[PDB]
């Protein structure tokens, strides 16, 4: 009851043991089996049916005790997300190796054991390793919680070992990263790495991490996107070019906001806004059908204590355009420039009397972002859809629109008013690109060396998994997100 | 001549172009075939055989340049030809004399036309019109040196042993995934920046919080405690930043995989490690010996022999071997330190400051042992403890470890050992959150990291680590 108390009387025990000669975290077990392949192998198993003479060699974490009485001990043992039954016979017991009673009145819950036995199913059903000689292979020395805070994302141990959800979680976290880059590597795209630190911070609008480089002595910028060395690489002749990685945005941290997170960026050449809209369609459709058999998936957007909303990830999904909508919704055309003092003021009177808050600084592309997250961004919540042609002060390294002026042939796509996507057509054209004289000289010279029409596309892969594992917290999808310490 | 001159005539170019109603820079070109999918469908055709019925759109780079216009266009890193004749010409499209010698060398073309082959057997593809998609303001240089690792688009456009490099890089790193993959290994991430960091950090600070994080300098920590959490088999391929100096082979931001396998002895990573690089190897070249430039291209390859398995060789016991002295143990005492250090002395080697023990027995690693096997990668094993304080201890051999470090041409390119996961064993928990995860049970584990960039140096002939990163950190002027 009392963990400090557990915890030292469980150290007390490990000196006992080693006092007693029997070492507590011992050297190896020479495991044959795991607990997945055990029960593959002997699920087609009746009840009360052993196979006495198949000795195996199995590991797992002790999660359950209990006890038919001194001679008969049950376990439950974990491994790699699943369960069997551990079923402590004193007779299946090897006596000659220790006490039966001695042996398994040590063992508690969450201890790492190695354990020579046969497989079996119990007069229950239960698949379970019979043990003849149990072996504590690690001590678990705190009180190992049943179900329960911020401790699942400190000692996220903890959190894959009671809730097995969050295993489920993280597995599906992978197979998403797995179905993406494979999906990208059928469509033969080259996964490369761009440098985490660069002179400047550039693909997004955000604030950059500063990390001091000795060697150097020069103060670097953490990536904030990989889309420019990315584009240089697409100069560089890769044509179809991505990067799966950490991205660091020195920015607010909320429930779909983290410092550092997971993109993926690929770039595209000779593919336009369809070919990033279909492979938009063509990723989420396939990865969750991939997922869950069906493109509907149920989301607990409100939280897990009001009824789940279900997103239909059936494509085509909706393309709206964001000052056309905008247009529409406040009933007022935002005349370009978009960053005119007349068009600057209007939007802040469209804000002002619509009580949305007024972002900072109230430069024409944040209050653009702003009056699209409030009137465009929270209409679509039961299938997924992308916001379009976002005017070119939101994105600088978009290509214009062919047909629409001031507009870029961007797209945005959302789900549950959640940016999951950031695409557009590059802009390839050097000298219609601003600060080409933040901004890089190398990747303006790049252009001057000719970027070829290229199709760009911005992952958040945390966001992502966040819809497809029902979290509403990007905590919940990294492992160890980062926290305040205690 | 003037690269300058080139440029502001080609921009100057540039903005005729736009205000004749031409656009340089078109929006979309409907690409029906690539330039390997080209060199595919058409590479074994009878030379003079033109197929005009075919119809296809196409794009690449104008790389050389010659009513009779000769050009090669090169996409994905592989090369084709294309006759100009204004026989097939579209000249409704503009006309075939101003629309062709306007393309200048490394302007992105897109190229509506016929596949076909010449009287002298060239594989080409004949316009009937061409469209300028991206023009190159700059004159492309043919030989070029820190152009390579500046603009490293004009070495991947130009050199193709670089774009060869890469995508072995992107190979290695791809096998490494499936080849854990397939072991049952589970790829995660871990936070690049924590809250703690044997070497110097890179200190940033995140605003909100108020509060320095420090970039990781392994995936070491995390990655445990993952297995503490029921990941048996877990792993991790991303950077990982020591702050510190460059050189060839250290760059201060490098691609590590780190492993940890949950109930994996010392034969089992070395088996792992085995496995791996001779499986690497053959899986890149269909062979298990590679011809690598150890000291340089002036100088001749040597021959790595990747056949399993290699050779294992004590770090203490070679050493005793080597120089001929024993070391006593503990191998920090005054006695063995000062002893330690003459060795060093009498072969004029650098002594490393501070003199700590665990240095110095780096040192004479360095330059006794970890040039004794360059025709085949081999493991230095069985660190002592003082070299490997997260290390289980040899179950044979006093104040060793179950260490094992792989080196190719005398460079380390792998680290691995058995954890020491009891944590009383260990005088660094009385990391706290690491100390703790073993406090709720870590169990016998081994774990082993990659270095990829240096792999990738040894399996692309390339001797400093800038060659075998896209964009490494420069220096600017
Ligand atoms: C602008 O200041 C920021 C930006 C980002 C994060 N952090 C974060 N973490 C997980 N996901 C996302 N996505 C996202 C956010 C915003 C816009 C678009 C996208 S996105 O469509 O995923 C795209 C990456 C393709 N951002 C942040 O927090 C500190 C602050
Ligand atoms: C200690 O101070 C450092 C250390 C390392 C780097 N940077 C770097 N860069 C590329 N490769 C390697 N490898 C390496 C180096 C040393 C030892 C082992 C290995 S390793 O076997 O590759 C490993 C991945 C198992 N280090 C550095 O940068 C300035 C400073
Ligand atoms: N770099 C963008 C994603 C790619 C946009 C198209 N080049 C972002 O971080 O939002
Ligand atoms: N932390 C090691 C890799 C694994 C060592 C044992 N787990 C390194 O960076 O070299």
């Amino acid at each position: 009851v009392d963990p400090r108390l557990y915890f030292e009387n469980r150290s007390k025990f490990i000196q006992d043991q080693k006092d007693k000669g029997i070492n507590p975290y011992p050297h190896k077990f020479e495991r044959t089996i795991s607990i997945p392949e055990f029960i593959e192998k002997y699920k087609d198993l009746g009840n009360g049916e052993h196979l006495e003479d198949t000795i195996l060699n199995i590991t797992g974490r002790i999660m359950r005790v209990s006890a038919s009485g001194q001679k008969l001990r049950f376990f439950d043992l974990v491994g790699d997300g699943e369960k069997i039954q551990v079923l402590a016979n004193y007779s299946f017991h090897n006596h000659e190796k220790g006490n039966f009673a001695e042996c398994y009145d040590k063992i508690r819950r969450g201890d790492i054991v190695g354990i020579v036995g046969f497989p079996g199913k119990s007069k229950k059903g239960e698949l379970s390793i019979f043990p003849k000689e149990t072996i504590l292979l690690s001590a678990c020395l705190h009180m190992l919680p049943m179900k329960y805070t911020e401790i699942r994302y400190r000692q996220r141990y903890l959190d894959l070992l009671i809730n097995e959800s969050s295993r489920h979680t993280f597995v599906t976290r992978t197979k998403i990263i797995n179905f993406l880059r494979n999906f990208l590597n059928e469509r033969g795209f080259f996964e490369v790495e761009t440098p985490m630190m660069n002179l400047i911070a550039g693909g997004a609008n955000a604030r950059p991490f500063i990390t001091h480089h000795n060697d150097l002595d020069l103060d670097l910028y953490l990536r904030i996107a990989t889309e420019l060395p990315l584009k240089m690489l697409i100069v560089g002749g890769i044509d179809k070019v991505y990067e799966i990685g950490k991205v660091f945005r020195n920015e607010g941290i909320d429930n779909t906001h983290n410092p550092e997170f997971t993109s993926c960026e690929f770039y595209w050449a000779y593919a336009d806004y369809n070919d990033l809209i279909k492979w938009s369609e063509d990723f989420f459709s396939q990865l969750v059908y991939h997922l869950f058999g069906t493109y509907k998936i149920s989301y607990n957007k409100d939280g897990p204590e009001n009824q789940p909303i279900e997103i239909d990830f059936t494509p085509p999904y909706p393309k709206v355009s964001i000052v056309e909508e905008i247009e529409k919704v406040t009933n007022t055309i935002l005349e370009q420039p978009f960053d005119s003092n007349e068009t600057i003021e209007k939007m802040i009177n469209i804000i002002k009397e619509h009580k949305i808050e007024l972002p900072n600084p109230p430069t024409a592309a944040k209050l653009l972002d702003q009056l699209a997250s409030h009137f465009i961004e929270n209409k679509y919540n039961d299938k997924p859809f992308f916001i379009v042609e976002h005017p070119q002060i939101m994105s600088p390294l978009a290509k214009y629109h062919r047909t629409k002026p001031g507009l870029t042939e961007r797209l945005e796509m959302f789900i549950c008013g959640k940016e999951v996507l950031n695409a557009y057509t590059e802009l390839n054209d050097p000298f219609k690109q601003k600060e080409c004289f933040q901004l890089d000289s190398a990747f303006c010279t790049s252009l001057e060396y000719g970027l070829p029409p290229t199709g760009g596309l911005g992952l958040g892969i945390d966001r992502i998994t966040m819809f497809l594992t029902n979290k509403n917290s990007i905590k919940d999808v990294i492992l160890f997100p980062t926290m305040r310490p205690a």
